[PDB]
C-alpha cells in the first residue's frame, strides 16, 4: 500500500493535474488573525480570499495543511486516546475554489480521486455521504450525477441544537467564512462498533468522516448574523491520517505507517512493552502538536498560546509517568517524529535542536512537582467519598504543583472520577479577589 507520504503527494498531484496551484502549508500560528488561536483548517490562510479582500493570481489551489485542534472553535484534545480518529495535530488535505467552480465539480473531483481505478480506487459501496438538510442541490448531485444509492445519502439538519449549528454547516469560528457542507464517510466494517451518520451509534469509529466539502457562502458576524460572501466558493478538507488508514487497510489512525513507527519510539523511550496501551497513542499524538507548535514559534508559558502548549506537554509527561518512564523522555521523540513526517516536517527538522531543548527544559521543570503532586492526588482520591474531586484539591494541585485542571481531570477520568470544575473556578476567583484586595487601586 501507499505510505502516508505517498498519499499526501498523490492528493496534491491529483489537484495539480486539475489546474490547482500547489500552496505550502501555513504555520500553525497566524500573524494577522486575532480571532484564531492555532491553525485549525486548510482554509485559514485563504480566509481573506474567501472574504474577497485578498486576491491571488490563481483561482484554485491545493494544500496539505498542518492543523492543531486543541482550543478555540474546534478542540479535540479530550478525544485523544479515546477514539481511533481524533488527534490534536493532524494534516488536512484540501482543494479550494475561489469563485472558480462550485458544487457539482467539487463533488466530482472528490468522487473521482476517491473511487477511480486510476486513483485511490476505494470500493464505492463502502462510501456514504451526508448533506445539509436544506441543500437539495447537493442531494441531487450525489443521487443523480454521481449515482450514490439513496439509502447511503443522509440529510443532516441543525443537529447541534441551534440555527446553523450542524455537522453539515461548517464554520471557521464564531466569526469568519462558513457555509453548508457535504461529507464523505467510509464504512470500516462490522468488526468495529458504530452506526452510520444520523444514527444513534454515529459517534462510533466504524463509519469514519473522511472528506468535508464546504460550500462557502457567508461571513459570520459576532452577533451570529450571516453576511453573504461576494463569490460562492469551495473549501474542501480531508484528514490525511484517516484516508491513510483506509488505503493501508487498517481501522485506526494509529495503525498507519506513520503512527506505528512513532509509537515504537514512544515505547522505546518510556520503557513500555505493551504496544496497545492508550498512553502510547496519547504521547505519540502529543509530540506532534508540541514539537510543531514550538517549531512555529510557540514558547511554553502561563498565558494564551503558551499555556495550551504547556498543558499538552505536561499531560504528555504525565502519561509517560504512568507508563513508568524513569528519565526525561519527551524531547527524545523529536528525532523519530522528523523521521516519519517526510517533507511535512521540514520546519521542524530545521529547528530540531531548539525544539528538543524547549521540551527538555519544560519536562525537567514539571518533574520538580509531578510525582509529588501525583502522590497528593492519590492520597486525596484514596479517602474521597463520591465520584467527584473537590475544587479545593484541584486548585491546590494547580497552585502548588502546577497541574492544569484538565491534567488533573485526565488522571481522574482514568479512574472514573470527575472534577468539580465550578469549585476550581470558585477557588481561582477567590484568589483573584485576594490579589485585588492586596494590590489595591
Ligand atoms: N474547512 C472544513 C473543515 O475543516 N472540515 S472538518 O472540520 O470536517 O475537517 C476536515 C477533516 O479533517 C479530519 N479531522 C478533523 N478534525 C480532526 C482531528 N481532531 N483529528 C484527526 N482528523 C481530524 C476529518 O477527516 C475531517 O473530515
Amino acid at each position: 500500500s501507499k505510505s502516508t507520504a505517498e498519499i499526501r503527494q498523490a492528493f496534491l498531484d491529483f489537484f495539480h493535474s486539475k489546474g490547482h496551484q500547489v500552496v505550502a502549508s501555513s504555520s500553525l500560528v497566524p500573524h494577522n488573525d486575532p480571532t484564531l488561536l492555532f491553525t485549525n483548517a486548510g482554509m485559514n490562510q485563504f480566509k481573506d480570499v474567501f472574504l474577497g479582500l485578498d486576491k491571488r493570481n490563481y483561482s484554485r489551489a491545493t494544500t496539505s495543511q498542518r492543523c492543531v485542534r486543541a482550543g478555540g472553535k474546534h478542540n479535540d484534545l479530550e478525544n485523544v486516546g479515546y477514539t481511533a480518529r481524533h488527534h490534536t495535530f493532524f494534516e488536512m488535505l484540501g482543494n479550494f475554489s475561489f469563485g472558480d467552480y462550485f458544487k457539482l465539480d467539487a463533488i466530482l473531483f472528490a468522487w473521482l480521486l476517491l473511487t477511480s481505478e486510476k486513483w485511490f480506487a476505494l470500493p464505492k459501496e463502502r462510501l456514504w455521504v451526508t448533506v445539509y438538510e436544506s441543500d437539495d442541490e447537493a442531494y441531487e448531485i450525489w443521487e443523480k450525477e454521481v449515482g450514490i444509492p439513496r439509502e447511503r445519502i443522509i440529510r443532516i439538519g441543525d443537529n447541534k441544537g441551534a440555527p446553523y449549528a450542524s455537522d453539515n454547516f461548517w464554520q471557521m469560528g464564531d466569526t469568519g467564512p462558513c457555509g453548508p457542507c457535504t461529507e464523505i464517510f467510509y464504512d470500516h466494517g462490522d468488526h468495529i462498533w458504530g452506526g452510520p451518520p444520523g444514527s444513534p451509534e454515529e459517534d462510533g469509529d466504524r463509519y469514519i468522516e473522511i472528506w468535508n466539502i464546504v460550500f462557502m457562502q457567508f461571513n459570520r458576524q459576532a452577533d451570529g448574523t450571516m453576511e453573504p460572501l461576494p463569490k460562492p466558493s469551495v473549501d474542501t478538507a480531508m484528514g490525511l491520517e484517516r484516508i491513510a488508514a483506509v488505503l493501508q487497510h487498517v481501522n485506526s489512525n494509529y495503525d498507519i505507517d506513520l503512527f506505528r513507527t512513532l509509537i515504537q519510539a514512544v515505547a522505546k523511550v518510556t520503557g513500555a512493552t505493551d504496544l496497545s496501551n492508550k498512553s502510547l497513542r496519547v504521547i505519540a499524538d502529543h509530540i506532534r502538536s508540541c514539537a510543531f507548535l514550538i517549531a512555529d514559534g510557540v514558547m511554553p508559558s502561563n498565558e494564551n498560546r503558551g499555556y495550551v502548549l504547556r498543558r499538552i506537554i505536561r499531560r504528555a509527561v504525565r502519561h509517560g509517568n504512568m507508563l513508568g518512564a524513569k528519565e526525561t523522555f519527551f524531547y527524545k521523540l523529536v528525532g523519530p517524529l522528523i523521521d516519519v513526517m517526510g517533507s511535512a516536517g521540514e520546519d521542524l527538522k530545521r529547528q530540531q535542536a531548539q525544539v528538543e531543548q524547549v521540551l527538555k527544559t519544560e519536562e525537567e521543570q514539571f518533574a520538580r512537582t509531578l510525582e509529588r503532586g501525583l502522590a497528593l492526588l492519590d492520597e486525596e482520591l484514596a479517602k474521597l467519598s463520591g465520584d467527584t474531586l473537590d475544587g479545593e484539591t484541584a486548585f491546590r494541585l494547580y497552585d502548588t504543583y502546577g497541574f492544569p485542571v484538565d491534567l488533573t481531570a485526565d488522571v481522574c477520568r482514568e479512574r472514573n472520577i470527575k472534577v468539580d470544575e465550578a469549585g476550581f473556578e470558585a477557588a481561582m476567583e477567590e484568589q483573584r479577589r485576594r490579589a485585588r484586595e492586596a494590590s489595591g487601586f
